[PDB]
């Protein structure tokens, strides 16, 4: 069964637009300057994801959320919140396996490399632009996983149907984040002065709209060989 | 009784600031070039508003929608998603009377100029800078009603506590852009290329991304003489 990799079965996604593939892959690659293989999966639904890991990913988003400086959250979701929020539509799982499928019960907390959603930017007119959110584990931290995760991100968001990449809020203080995106020839669209009031800094930090054509993207930043 | 326009009734409002008034009374003006006096209200809650108005608002938001030039929305809203989606947090509506108090069962075709809400733009940390989506009654096209709503807007998004003011989507199509925000110094902070598949249009259409400071605001736009 392959259900759970067929974007028939693409949830809240672009009006527009179909997807451009029947199904999606799962996409293994070594980490950079490293010989550990990583693979990426698709998920429609989470009944095609271990409990457990749906359960790691809630305190994983709920720590970033508690350090205050990269999502514009303030307070810790509940577990329905974050399922609404982090599965409305298609997300992403990074996991340290050559495996081509999800084993349950694995340690999450060492081979979970990271996490994004993808869903519509706007509502139905505009929403063949998508938006995406990301997540690293934190001990997996210093091995260029985000660049990774924005990789797989650019192979992908293009199968569902979207036209175009927006983010919404990248924090100038977020400098992990806002290289990996100018690396990768995402344009800086706009600036939001004075956008987030975030922890640990006492004055309020602007941030950068990002934007890409996801039809026309550089055949070397699909490439993660 | 006042309760209907006390900031401390506002609702889903910006998370770390306060309102700088205890209430927003009703403005009085004229539109542009004319002798005809409107009033401007606040509307904290719909409990507060004659059910009538409150259908006629629904169904106008609705015929806009379905000219499908101007928002994001594709198909026209039930009763209740009108409700949830204007009146989420703070709304106005301006109508052409010299009461300044609304009376029950007026001929809104005739009598209703105008009618946008306030919210926040994001989530809480970034609640600080709001959002705002106008209507114009068909009727009083060509009167100068929208410039007058965003002198509205300008003296009153303030009080409730935001201090700077984002438009997601202001389609390059709209005449507001060159009519109104142009005019009333919002910033053009960024440009969302083929944003929009609107109505009558072969090609996608960009959208723009406006953004003012509430807290620095040119004294002869806020006057409304
Ligand atoms: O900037 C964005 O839109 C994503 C979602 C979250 O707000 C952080 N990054
Ligand atoms: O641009 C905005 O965000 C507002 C809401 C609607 O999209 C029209 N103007």
């Amino acid at each position: 069964s392959i259900e759970w990799k067929l974007t028939a079965n693409l949830r809240n996604g672009p009006t527009f637009f179909q997807p451009l593939a029947d199904s999606i892959e799962p996409l293994q690659f070594k980490l950079i300057g490293s010989d550990t293989v990583a693979t990426a999966f698709p998920v429609f639904d989470t009944k095609y994801i271990p409990d457990s890991l749906i359960n790691y990913l809630f305190k994983l988003f709920n720590l970033e959320i508690e350090s205050g400086k990269t999502y514009p959250q303030l307070h810790s979701l509940t577990k329905q919140g974050f399922l609404n929020y982090w599965f409305h539509s298609f997300a992403v799982v990074v996991l340290q396996t050559d495996e081509k499928f999800i084993q349950d019960n694995q340690d999450w907390n060492s081979v979970l490399l990271g996490t994004f959603y993808i869903k519509p930017n706007y509502a139905p007119r505009c929403s063949h632009n998508c938006n995406a959110g990301f997540l690293v584990n934190g001990a997996h931290r210093g091995q260029k996983v985000g660049y990774r995760l924005a990789q797989v991100y650019l192979n992908w968001a293009p199968l569902l149907g979207y036209k175009y990449s927006i983010f919404n809020l990248v924090f100038v203080t977020n400098q992990a984040s806002w290289k990996i995106w100018d690396k990768l020839n995402f344009q800086r669209i706009g600036l939001v002065p004075h956008a987030g009031i975030l922890n640990g800094f006492s004055e309020p930090v602007d941030a950068i709209i990002y934007g890409k054509d996801l039809t026309k993207i550089e055949p070397e930043f699909l490439s993660m060989e």
